């Protein structure tokens, strides 16, 4: 019942567009930072492993999941979801433009599976991809959500 | 079919003791440095970050499924399952003894998802949780996964 729970309007975002990949992981993660749920180093944990080892966290066509590791900034479970409306190129290939972030941050192994068995479902679920990749508003993101 | 194709006899271990925490995940993620699965300095890697913030990677009683960046060494998905009967002190507060250990190890985001997903409903089911729990032999520990 997690994803309804942790993705509340606050922590979701509708920008036409990002400057870059870098801008776009910035939108999604600034409110975790102003929260308190996450620690800015999160962030440019984030960035340095883009930078130096490449976009391994794009998980499909469209969709990335920035994250890095609990020790890197986490200090609670939290997630964040922006949509760019124009796509936003991170390199990865084929699953370019990405058009979904989901970030997650998770202190342990007990809910970092619990959130990931939780996004697996939503990411296999193209009806529901399809309305976040098209979403216009948080109402869009907040009906799909409504559903986890 | 994930856990059922990655978990065969090569990379399943039932050991009665190890002599710390420190080597009860070397044990558990040796077979995975022999196989060239993972690089050696991965187990330094889950040692340091258990040095920096402890046992995050201990998910409830019983359990633990060490794991670190794909950066840190992985070189191939893979699994690796160890029960050590008599149980080992992970200083993970309540959820110690740690008597069951699942290594994992992915290179990118779409695939750990896919594994943490399956890990996931294992753990989620408490008659195969207890049936590794109770594993005396290498058998007792397919017998589990052949439902996965």
């Amino acid at each position: 019942a997690m994803l309804k729970t942790l993705l509340t309007s606050d922590v979701i975002q509708v920008v036409s567009q990002a400057k870059d990949w870098r801008d776009a992981i910035a939108i999604s993660c600034q409110p975790l930072i102003d929260n308190g749920a996450v620690e800015a180093r999160y962030v440019e944990a984030i960035y340095r492993s883009h930078e130096a080892i490449g976009p391994y966290y794009v998980v499909g066509p469209g969709i990335a999941m920035p994250h890095a590791r609990p020790e890197d900034g986490v200090n609670r479970l939290s997630l964040a979801l922006t949509v760019i409306t124009e796509g936003v190129t991170f390199n990865a290939e084929g699953n370019d433009p990405v058009k979904l972030l989901i970030v997650l941050a998770a202190t342990d192994s007990n809910s970092h599976i619990e959130a990931i068995s939780q996004l697996a479902q939503l990411f296999d679920t193209a009806s529901d991809v399809q309305a976040l990749l098209n979403a216009k508003t948080p109402q869009d993101i907040l009906s799909v959500i409504a559903r986890y």
